[PDB]
């Protein structure tokens, strides 16, 4: 009787909406907001029946948000663009352009969640926007989570912030705090986010890569319960961006290690192959994200721009249960 | 106990060798070992009658290091700015490491490592581990940042102390990495580490950049009691590289947020010059590291390069408390 009408702010490749459908509450979006050309051909991909302004925030007036009537505010952070060779953000701008229309708007919308990176809850820009909110009258909650806490073997320490139009309190609210778990099953092994069509190949990783790097790589097989971050970063740049993939079990990482000692560059490159050392495919990275089965690219979006895409997405399984959380 | 003698590895700029100063324990470094040049005309600045070895530890033979006749090992992730043969030399060296250790006509009595968070899981980790446990030793790793010492600076590292014993360390925690030290320590303000001297010009975030990543900042005042991880970037890229210092004062930070909204690019840049936000300077970032007072740079030195020299040092002060608390 009640469907909420949801505002999907910085669309990018679609993984709020996602998450509202994981939620599996009343609710549709409404209207997806963003002006990122390739993120938003992965979002017309997956969602062809969903509007999609492909717009500024602050290009959208106050009578176009009016008539949206949206009661769900969704918001996660922009998807960091591939510099086109030759080489703007109005990031300062559209945040601006929220906290302005908020306080004008005929309905204010009855929900609002937003994730952001982690750090952000100490920001001077997290003031004014809490401030905003407080004045407008949302009981909000801040959390910082991994999806490690839903049995996803991966590290994605996020923030989130989830507000509810409501003069009670939350029964969940610890005043000035920012909670570090879900509101009172286990790591599942990697294997079961992996997919089984992927080319070994191709992503196994290139040789001079091993040479360079072997030791200092976190080498993590598919009975692994574990996962570090992984950032855009991944598949171009080797440190910092993720864990790379045995796909060669019965032999013994440390073995392969200790065997590499007084060889020559040439023998260590064989010694380390043995390894079968490969990436994680942009596909099984969204399965790690708790993108549905159904989640794919275009052919026409490289590999490299996959991987970029997904390095700033948020977790959609983390957020489909906040929502859930805020919704009762 | 007579007089130790300290063998520095990844000297860099003379983080080890600070800490044991400030350990105040009998001991003296008899080499230093590392080929960033860079990096070394720093060291031979700060430490003029230190013997500094500008070769790789793979090319550190096994009867030089026995002449060497080291009772402690001390050694730091290198400098990270990223020698004619072309061939990358941690993994040679990590081993030769290894395979020199049982080899000694003398086990080193004391090994304290310091490395980034992350390590603790890693396959090279526990072939490290493996080795130090088969030639005897007690050891006991740990996790701790500059805050749990009172030092305003998130800076969590990973810290390995070993000692040759027959009986177990006293703290010792088999299978786990502890978080605290070992059982003033107040959190002090960030004004007890900045530099009188220093220009304020010359430092000053530019106006284009400030206008970009205003919002994105982390901007912290001179009373707080915290800042974020440097990193190597800091100065050159803004975003996660660390906090900028805001030096005018009585104005509030959010006002001048609030007070963009619907002003032009030029009209937003002016509003936030005054702020007067300004990076913090090598030398201050090196005092939040812990580097003595009388740590300096030499002039040839760019600033650029000073920054990318300090984005990957270890803490003097972490450090120096580990090596008294395994001296005992
Ligand atoms: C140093 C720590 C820090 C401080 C501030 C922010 C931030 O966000 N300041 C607002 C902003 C924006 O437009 N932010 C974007 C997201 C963004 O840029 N994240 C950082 C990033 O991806 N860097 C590569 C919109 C957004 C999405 N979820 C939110 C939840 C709450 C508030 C705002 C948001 C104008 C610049 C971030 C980190
Ligand atoms: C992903 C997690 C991870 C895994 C492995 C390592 C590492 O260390 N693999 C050894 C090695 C090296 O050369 N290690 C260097 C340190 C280094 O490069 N750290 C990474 C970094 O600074 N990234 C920006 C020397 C060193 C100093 N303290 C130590 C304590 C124990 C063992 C080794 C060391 C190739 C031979 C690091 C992190």
């Amino acid at each position: 009787m009640e469907p909420l009408r949801v505002l999907e702010l910085y669309s990018g490749v679609g993984g709020m909406h996602h998450a509202l459908r994981e939620s599996c509450i009343p609710a549709q979006v409404v209207a997806a907001i963003d002006v990122n050309t390739v993120a938003n051909e992965v979002y017309k991909y997956n969602f062809p029946h969903t509007q999609l302004l492909a717009k500024t925030i602050e290009g959208i007036t106050l009578e176009e948000f009016d008539r949206l009537s949206f009661d769900m505010i969704l918001m996660s952070p922009p998807c960091q663009p591939f510099t086109r060779i030759g080489r703007t953000d109005s990031r300062t701008n559209s945040f601006l352009h929220i906290l302005d229309i908020l306080p004008r708007l005929q309905k204010l919308p009855k929900y609002i969640l937003l994730e952001n990176v982690k750090g952000f809850e100490v920001s001077s820009t997290r003031d004014l926007l809490i401030q905003t909110i407080e004045n407008c009258g949302f009981q909000y909650q801040e959390f910082l989570l991994s999806p490690t806490s839903l049995g996803i073997p991966n590290s994605r320490l996020r923030y989130f912030l989830i507000a509810k139009l409501q003069s009670e309190p939350l029964p969940f609210q610890a005043p000035g705090q920012v909670l570090m778990e879900f509101p009172k099953l286990s790591v599942k092994m990697l294997k079961d986010f992996l997919e089984d069509d992927t080319d070994v190949n191709q992503y196994l990783l290139p040789p001079k890569s091993l040479l360079r790097y072997a030791l200092l790589l976190d080498i993590v097989q598919p009975t692994c319960r574990r996962s570090v971050c992984f950032t855009k970063g991944y598949g171009s740049y080797i440190e910092g961006t993720g864990s790379v993939l045995q796909t060669a079990e019965d032999v013994q990482v440390e073995n392969i290690y200790k065997s590499l000692t007084n060889l020559s560059q040439e023998e260590q490159i064989t010694k380390l192959l043995i390894l079968k050392l490969r990436y994680f495919t942009p596909k099984e990275i969204a399965n790690l994200l708790g993108f549905p089965p159904e989640f794919g690219f275009p052919e026409k979006i490289t590999v490299k721009q996959r991987y970029r895409l997904l390095g700033n997405s948020l977790n959609v399984h983390v957020v489909a249960k906040l929502i859930k959380i805020l919704y009762e």
